[PDB]
């Protein structure tokens, strides 16, 4: 009977999305952010569940509203795990550019890995080429694998990964190694669905992103049924001495919640079970979504909705303002 809710979950990333869109183009990442999060926040406090954040803005220090362990909901309902990105992809509104989504995942209490907000390494495939993969395997073996899997040779094989300095040496790898590379601008969350979307071209997303990015797409490639390995990495692994900082109170934080960084998460080890409810609305147009359209006083909305126990549904909304 948390299927019924599915429907109340689209109404938070549609009013999420709307208020994002209210400030499109104005060049103002805060303000777009803080519509969104205000709007998503108001509208989970009217749904009847026991909500806790568990992915969110940050920690009430630096977030004041869907903050890490902030309770949502009327508290009506089930003790459930939440995850929020209220704009994934706020740069992008502010801007004016493609693939701006929000973005909810609702799981069973203690469904999601409490990643703290650091680096993961990611791999992670579709249906057609569950049980390929292995983080502990070379890229490379990992990419002959999941080609073989999907039944096509390794010249056709499509990844995408984040177009950032860190992959510079993966990606020539993967351009040697013959496979097609979709660097992309933007951020991972989207990206990653496309691996079980049948006309994507994408089939493999590859690379290091954010670790609660990282979580909130386990839970989506885990309700589609495809698979996930992640590895937490500490900045300076990545990105010295002012990475190393941070870096080491990122490893603080890890071993300050009994997660060890650096060792291969598999998918059921982000997200704990099936009984998960993925929610996502499109800002502006992209691969996955499309944008709003507004008309004098009607708008469109696109949200994709996923339950994990379940039929996938792309919703349609006209909204009369």
């Amino acid at each position: 009977m948390r299927r019924e809710l599915a429907i109340e979950f689209s109404r938070v990333t549609e009013s999420a999305a709307l208020a994002g869109y209210k400030w499109l183009g104005r060049g103002d990442k805060n303000t777009a952010d803080g519509a969104a999060v205000n709007a998503m926040r108001i509208m989970l406090n009217q749904v009847n569940i026991d909500g806790t954040i568990v992915i969110g803005e940050g920690e009430i220090a630096e977030a004041p509203m869907l903050y890490i362990g902030e309770k949502v909901g009327t508290g009506r309902g089930d003790a459930v795990d939440i995850a929020v990105d209220p704009i994934e992809g706020t740069r992008m509104t502010a801007m004016g550019q493609a693939n701006a989504l929000a973005v909810l995942a609702v799981g069973d209490k203690g469904c999601f890995l409490n990643a703290p907000d650091m680096y993961m390494e990611k791999l992670i495939v579709g249906p057609g080429a569950k049980g390929t993969i292995d983080l502990n395997l070379p890229l490379a073996d990992n990419l002959r694998n999941v080609a073989a899997a999907l039944g096509k040779p390794l010249s056709e094989l499509t990844v995408t990964i984040l177009a950032k300095p860190r992959h510079d040496a993966v990606i020539a790898e993967m351009q040697q190694l013959g496979v097609r590379v979709f660097a992309i601008p933007d951020g991972d969350v989207a990206a990653s669905i496309l691996t079980c979307m049948p006309d994507s071209e994408v089939d493999v997303l590859y690379g290091i992103g954010g670790a609660p990015e990282g979580v909130v797409s386990a839970a989506v490639i885990r309700a589609l049924d495809g698979d996930m390995n992640g590895r937490l990495l500490a900045r300076h692994d990545v990105k010295n001495e002012e990475n190393r900082r941070i870096g080491e109170q990122e490893l603080a934080r890890c071993k300050a919640m009994g997660i060890e960084a650096g060792k291969v998460l598999r998918l059921g080890d982000m997200a704990r079970s099936d009984n998960v409810i993925f929610s996502a609305t499109g800002i502006t147009k992209g691969d996955l979504l499309e944008g709003i359209s507004r008309k004098g006083n009607i708008a469109t909305t696109e949200t994709l909705l996923i339950r994990g126990k379940s039929t996938i549904r792309r919703i349609q909304s006209i909204h009369y303002l």
